[PDB]
DNA sequence: TTTTTTGCCCGGG
DNA sequence: CTGTGAGCTTAGCGTTAGAGTAGGTTTTTTTGCCCG
């Protein structure tokens, strides 16, 4: 009964919470992983097990042990905000009865407390690195007592997760420089990489690996009728029941085959367009079955009506394809949907009301959504062969906790190029290699630059000897010394780059000693990338030369998120959208460096930049086009009009809203630390406006009149009007309120002013077909009184 | 028995203060004035006495009575800040022992708490008309218990003082409107106008006027050798005691002829330069008399040992002329002297240490200095015939209240001037007339527009029928009913509509006609205390700033915060053109956006300032304000004042008039933008207002001894390390260098793409000091440790 | 021609 | 708008310059940081 969790010294509350939330006994692999000789003595640990096992239970027990016994702050680092929230509630629900002050840093969420009062901080990678920089800047690094790290195999990505090398390297360096019984214990989960012994020995960790699964997975590939296992054993020839030309690979039959068993099918797709198309086809066959009408389909239509009606509450309305599919238990789930459509369709699949769910990779990662069967539609995604890590992560969802006894998965392929499928079933992950590693013919990399930047700006390792001592702690150094048995000259080409771009200063004494500029501290405090800072700071300088206070577009530009290919841009539509801009906004285009000749060149084709002019002219226009969308969001333009106007979609929009609201807070901290306090107040005073939710005190008014919420607010800020009060107000009183609600804009033409600049000031005061307040104050009374005449009935 | 103040039943604490401050018995005209039929009952009072009488003792006893008999608040309205401050401290030391809360609103000094807390507010006219607008807007007029008006004859001054008509009209109108036992007793004091009974009848006041003064006045004209009485009766022929080179009028002998009896002289000159000439001349002859030693002048030089050193102790230094004259008890006093130099010279003259004082009109008004003999150098002043009021204000200074028995005045006149000279003695004040009156061929006057504006915007008399009911309360109407305005009232609202200060509302409450409401430009104009004639420029300057604001430097914020003046100085258009051309492109950019132009600057050198049309008339106002902005920048740029006087040609009196006015304009134009709803521009202006303070703290002034420590560099050192100069000598040069580099805002040494090299040269030249920071950081320690070995002894 | 994913901290009392 | 003496080179003798004065909040009180 060594596996019975009650023996392990858990507090009874947590034991019963595990009895509530989970299972009473650990798996045997978990009992081994906790009992590597020094792990319970505080040795660092790296381990790997399938995600269907109780992967985090080992870490959670190690978290609780250290925080009960050593009573020091712990940091839990997770790859995504959604996982960070899900795990925060789990950890709170598990530990709160013990009083462990769990909170976390993720998205816009913050503890609303100073860190030194928490016990567990749950973080995304971005905010875990940011917090450690501030612990180093505050020199409070002594507070941190543990770090826990999921998906430690992310070290090899240029986009994200290299921060996880820098983060652990900073911890190791400060510890090693102090040490040369652990100050910080590191626990890492790494999904069974090869050369995982290298990651373990780099961290001085114990290593545990198992392939144990609560349920087995039959990975297989389909070509033609033939079904092969991982060994290429032909196990079945498939029958294309419900044979139709509607799918030449008979995807419907593999789904229907499992629908006939009353089990749930998960179906990964190359694209949102293909995913949307494929869910329509499947639903039409369940329509075709039921309207022509072997096992029948069970539809549970009483619940599908509740789900499909609940989706009607959402501001954008129910998707015109979900209207076709959801009545049959067919849905699609991808990041082209809004954030709530995702949450509702996830919950409806977790309970099995939806039984077929077509999806992109958004169900591979970020949400744990297990299924009984996983179908993967092609080995090629876009123009490229599927990442074998994505393949493993997709098929890893085929297991369930006893809801079936096995998992199954099917790669679908054609008979040509079949080996490019089998290469996934027989392959394995590439060895992980740190992004710090230069190519022999190449300049230093942006992650090495940022690694070197952070230490200096925090005042750690200001000497080049200390920079070489830091670099010896990297996973690159551990990887190099293993593989070889040049980095000393890669530091120099970074420090020069940090000098030539003014992030650091050199001071004499024998040698040189380096310090942050304000452009250093600003880059670090905003936790921007240096490569992005040279675009943001170049935009900020050109505003100091002439900031248009007349309107929001110029300051939206400065706070507009930096994205690469946030959409495809139709440069001809952008050219038209710029050409028709109002005068006081076309003046913003000229001042930010948008140019007729560049848009025309981008209409006439496409450009790949070859000069520092061309490399930033793109970065100007791409940022400006993104601001034109943000301008329409704060102007409350309907999203259905934005999508048609810009080619955007309602998922891209909602992520833009969430990103802009954070950029305004970074670039306030950026300008605050460049000392540009006249720009900080303009940005901080605008951070208060760059938000998009309904002010609930107004809600019962905007519920009815569909007026712009500022009109509702002034009709609330004056006289506290409900709709039943607006029906009583005098049309002349409302006209005076509507006239004196706005910030002033004179109607006259000034001397030496173009009338095309005056017309905008008089137009901005109009309320709609050109309703002046004289007229609008009547129509608003007519609307209010005619509605009230139909609401008290 | 009615003359002895003890018999009037004062509270004994105030009797003891009057026994301390002056004569214990009232003058007979004061007892008669206080015993008009109803002035003690509460009826308004208008009275006149020569200013050397106890003119204000009447109003002081009326104040004290009503403030004790009623818990209502007195408002004491005085023509200048100097007399206002003096009256405040007098009234404080008089009433504080009774517990009456006396404070005031003057010249950028304000009470510790809002008017609700006070019993008496002593204020200038413009801060009186300010406060009265706040009492009307707050609807707190019930608090106003009494108004006491000095210099009520100023109602006819078109430049300033007509506000005393608007103020009293609005008090009378709100009294009439609300009441129609006196609600607000107005006590008015005036010089003896011909039509003073009309001013009394307008206020329904009782009238008293008398010629009694304790020291009788002899007026005379010296024409040629010959001295005439007021009747042109010859009294004496004067031959000069002193032979003097080029003293064709014997003015030096006219001074000396009473210096021989130890009596002081006050000499009024047409100009500052003519004062300095005459002070030098008179000093030369008193030196010559003593060097050749007529009776030798007694100089009391032991007392001048303080005064003349105290002028050397002053940061102005002892003026190049004052070095020569002050040892001999000759001084000059005019608006070009720094305010502390005036106070020292006033005190020495009041003590009798100075025995001849030349002055411009600055001692005719706003300063009480008596002298036995007043001499007026010409009947023509500055190309004008001298004003008969100004002459009587000058001559009124003759006679010293208790020291002397007779006052003498000599007007000096040429034989050609005789007709104009005699007319100043035989003449008398012109009848007062309100400036609200149109000339039959002229446009409606700005005094009426500001009158009609304030009622509307304050929420009073919002209908034309009420405007006619207001107009009937003016002193204009009282002037006319004794015997055209019908078009003036309607033309004003036509003007205030065409210039968007008010809103025409066609209210539906009846067919009777329109209602008028404030715009935001109305409220801003009123609550800033600006004239409508100024806010047509202050708006167009501020409106053209919104189109593109240079945050890169202070100059564009200062161009919004400078005072507005006509002929603050002469502008040498060549040394402006040569000085605009010399600006950095950081600031030559601002000149483009502000609207300064070569086609105007290079035309003023070659033509005349006469602007024929509104385009040119504003174009001139752009440039004159920009020139004032350069001077005001240099004052905050720590340019030494001796340089500024060379660079622009202003003087150390105008500079203080600019420093005092600009600090207030930073407040007014905040509130102007605040009411316009331009809350972004308000926040830039409100932050910048924190920098417009010019007094360095003496706690920092220790560091200011160091040659390299600009007040910024001293302050940031004191902020960084609270350093004594001993500690700056103790400091490490590298630590100092780090402090010097950390203190500044970041500016890039790099050039950016699509800059031009001048734009980056200005960032580099702005980062250095008049030395690179490393270089200065050595010299500063070598300087500090050179000081310390000299400072320890 | 086409996928999903992430940074900041304040203001009350 | 005026008037006349203030200013220029060699200096004996040309003609431009020149008065003084004023507007606005927030402010105190209980102080600071956790906890809004």
């Amino acid at each position: 009964d060594k596996l019975l969790l009650a023996n392990w010294g858990l507090p009874k509350a947590v034991l019963e919470k595990y009895h509530s939330f989970g299972v009473k006994k650990m798996f045997e692999w978990q009992a081994e992983c906790l009992l590597l000789g020094q792990v319970l003595e505080g040795k660092n640990l790296v381990y790997s097990a399938p995600t269907s096992a109780g992967k985090t239970l080992v870490a959670e027990l190690l978290i609780l042990k250290r925080v009960l016994e050593m009573r020091k702050k712990a940091l839990f680092i997770l790859p995504f905000v959604s996982v960070a929230k899900e795990k925060k509630y789990y950890l709170q629900s598990l530990f709160q009865e013990v009083g462990i002050k769990v909170d976390g840093y993720m998205g816009s969420t913050s503890p609303s407390r100073h860190f030194s009062s928490l016990d567990i901080a749950v973080c995304t990678i971005e905010r875990a690195n940011g917090l450690i920089n501030r612990l180093i800047e505050e020199n409070k690094m002594d507070l941190l007592g543990m770090v826990v790290v999921d998906e430690l195999h992310m070290l090899g990505d240029s986009h994200r997760g290299y921060l996880l090398e820098l983060l652990l390297t900073k911890i190791c360096y400060i510890t090693r420089k102090s040490a040369s019984s652990n100050a910080v214990q590191i626990v890492g989960m790494s999904a069974t990489l090869p050369n995982l012994e290298l990651v373990a020995s780099w961290l001085n960790a114990e290593l545990y690996h198992t392939d144990f699964r609560p349920v087995p997975l039959l990975e297989s590939v389909k070509v033609g009728n033939s079904i092969y296992d991982s060994s290429m054993k032909l196990v079945r020839e498939f029958e294309p029941m419900l044979q139709v030309k509607g799918d030449e690979d008979h995807v419907v039959s593999l789904c229907y085959e499992t629908i006939c068993d009353n089990h749930s099918v998960l179906l990964f797709c190359p694209s949102k367009k293909w995913c949307e198309k494929l869910a329509d086809i499947i639903a039409r066959e369940f329509y075709n079955l039921h309207h022509q009408a072997c096992p029948p389909v069970i539809l549970e239509q009483k619940e599908l009506l509740e789900v499909m009606d609940q989706l009607r509450r959402l501001p954008s309305g129910l998707d015109s394809v979900l209207q076709k599919t959801v009545p049959w238990g067919v849905a699609f789930h991808h990041a082209g949907l809004t954030f709530e459509e995702r949450d509702i369709i996830e919950g409806a699949f977790r309970q099995g009301l939806i039984r077929v769910l077509a999806a992109t990779s958004t169900l591979s990662s970020g949400v744990n959504l297990p299924a009984r069967r996983v179908i993967i539609r092609t080995p090629i995604f876009g123009g490229r062969p599927l990442d074998i890590l994505t393949y493993k992560q997709m098929v890893g969802r085929a297991g369930r906790k006893g809801v079936d006894t096995v998992g199954e998965s099917i790669l679908i392929c054609k008979n040509s190029e079949k080996s490019k499928g089998i290469a996934l079933l027989q392959g394995s992950l590439k060895p992980v290699r740190s992004c710090l590693q230069r190519r022999e013919g190449e300049e230093v990399t942006g992650s090495m630059i940022r690694a070197i930047l952070e230490i200096i700006v925090g005042g750690v390792a200001s000497t080049s000897q200390d920079m070489h001592t830091y670099a010896a702690c990297t996973f690159l150094a551990a990887s190099m010394k293993e593989g070889k048995q040049v980095q000393l000259g890669a530091i120099e080409a970074c420090v020069m780059w940090l000098l030539e771009n003014e992030f650091i200063q050199s001071t004499e004494a024998e040698g040189k000693v380096y310090h942050p500029t304000h452009l250093g501290s600003a880059t670090l405090s905003s936790s921007l990338s240096p490569a992005d800072t040279l675009d943001i700071f170049a935009d900020l300088q050109r505003a100091m030369k002439g900031f248009v206070l007349e309107n929001d577009l110029h300051i939206l530009y400065l706070v507009t998120p930096m994205f690469e290919d946030w959409t495809t841009i139709d440069w001809y539509r952008f050219f038209c959208l710029w050409e028709k801009l109002p005068t006081s906004m076309k003046r913003v285009a000229e001042l930010v460096g948008v140019e007729e000749g560049f848009l025309a060149r981008c209409v006439k084709g496409k450009v790949v930049a070859r000069t520092e002019r061309q490399h930033r002219q793109m970065a100007i226009h791409k940022r400006f086009f993104t601001s034109l969308v943000l301008l329409d969001l704060i102007s409350e333009v309907p999203l259905r009009e934005i999508n048609q106007k810009y080619g955007c979609n309602r998922g891209q929009i909602q992520s833009l809203q969430q990103s802009a609201a954070v950029y305004a807070g970074m670039i306030t901290v950026f300008s605050n630390r460049l000392g540009w306090h006249n720009m900080e107040l303009l940005l901080s005073q605008f951070q208060k406006r760059l938000t998009f939710g309904i002010q609930r005190e107004l809600c019962d008014l905007v519920r009815v009149s569909l007026l712009n919420a500022q009109r509702a607010r002034v009709l609330y800020a004056s006289g506290f009007h409900t709709v039943a009060d607006l029906a009583r107000a005098n049309i002349v009183e409302v006209e005076v309120i509507l006239k004196n609600a706005v910030p002033f804009k004179s109607a006259r033409k000034a001397v030496d002013e173009e009338e095309e600049a005056v017309e905008e000031r008089r137009n901005m005061r109009t309320i709609w077909k050109g309703l002046t307040e004289r007229e609008a104050a009547a129509l608003i009374v007519e609307e209010a009184r005619m509605i009230l005449q139909q609401d008290l009935v």
